[PDB]
């Protein structure tokens, strides 16, 4: 089997991407944030505290003839941005782009933090990291990909995120029309539960490539590119007027600037992030200070190849017995 679904930016900055997902019988379609940095499929629901719902589409398990309460199971998650959610668990039929999993754990939110309430375009998350990070207790649950894997033509999914445009998540096959050149594969460590790999270095603009190992995670659920302070300083030093602002919470730059590109290494290959992808616009409405898309990871504890980086590539998440990642230009 295979599946193929279009993923669409939630706003003009590509702050996140939503993908339609069918849950239950008859189908209830919710727009979920596919997140390769976490492993819980959770949704706004008929159980979510009413004051914490503001425009989202909810899953109502009592209207699904295939929903079953997973007795005793609870979940609670906190994300790197400080957001969180928690609730109870149902199993139900979940379909993405024509690919159907029966018995998928659907985590129903009883509580969500303010940032989720405030984003009316995201109805929940669909985790695609390794199932060892799933938060369901006392019986940990499998991700949608883990459940589908055995049935897929090939045990893979791919992320093809657009810049200011829709893109595609495919399951079970690699669309050879969707990228240029060849795909370069690189080793993955699953020890932290993430799609964790080691980039071979970087370049700023037309500058010479620096060979240096950068361990980080491929995370579709993070907007920006988070890299060591040395690397980020070298990038922003090439932008007149750019500076790190403690009051704003990162590097800012004059909105009048033209940004240089940023290249990262995948083995002997190179992925080029155009400068425009690094512009996240005014820090507040009407300001001439703009927020940078490359930021320091020094306060995180891990480097994160988020959407800024991934949307410059066609990315293969290979869930074979020994997982690997593949990157191609496009």
């Amino acid at each position: 089997s295979t599946g193929s679904a279009t993923t669409t930016p939630i706003d003009s900055l590509d702050d996140a991407y939503i993908t339609p997902v069918q849950i239950g019988t008859p189908a209830q379609t919710l727009n979920l944030d596919f997140d390769t940095g976490s492993s819980d499929l959770w949704v706004f629901s008929s159980e979510t505290t009413a004051s914490e719902v503001d425009g989202q589409t909810i899953y109502t398990p009592s209207k699904s003839t295939t929903a079953k309460l997973l007795s005793g199971a609870t979940w609670s998650i906190s994300y790197g941005d400080g957001s969180s959610s928690s609730g109870d668990v149902y199993t139900d039929t979940v379909s993405v782009g024509g690919l159907t999993v029966t018995g998928q754990a659907v985590e129903s939110a009883k509580k969500v933090s303010s940032s989720f309430t405030e984003d009316s375009t995201i109805d929940g998350l669909l985790g695609l990291a390794f199932s060892t990070l799933n938060t369901v207790s006392p019986t940990q649950q499998k991700t949608f990909f883990d459940n589908a894997k055995a049935s897929l033509d090939s045990p893979v999914f791919t992320a093809d995120l657009g810049y200011h445009a829709p893109g595609t998540y495919n399951f079970g096959f690699i669309d050879t029309t969707a990228y240029t050149g060849s795909i370069t594969y690189t080793a993955v460590s699953t020890k932290q539960g993430f799609w964790e790999w080691t980039s071979t270095g970087y370049a700023v603009g037309s500058g010479t490539f620096k060979s240096t190992s950068i361990d980080g995670i491929a995370d579709t659920g993070t907007t920006l590119l988070y890299l060591p302070a040395t690397v980020v300083s070298a990038y922003w030093a090439q932008v007149s007027g750019a500076k790190s602002s403690s009051s704003v919470g990162g590097y800012v730059f004059p909105c009048s600037a033209t940004l240089p590109s940023f290249t990262f290494g995948v083995g002997s290959a190179r992925i080029v992030i155009p400068g425009d992808y690094i512009d996240f616009g005014p820090i507040s409405t009407g300001s001439s200070s703009c927020f940078g898309g490359i930021q320091s990871s020094a306060g995180i504890g891990i480097n994160i190849f988020g959407d800024v980086a991934l949307k410059a590539a066609f990315v293969v998440f290979n869930g074979a017995t020994t997982p690997t990642l593949g990157f191609a230009s496009k």
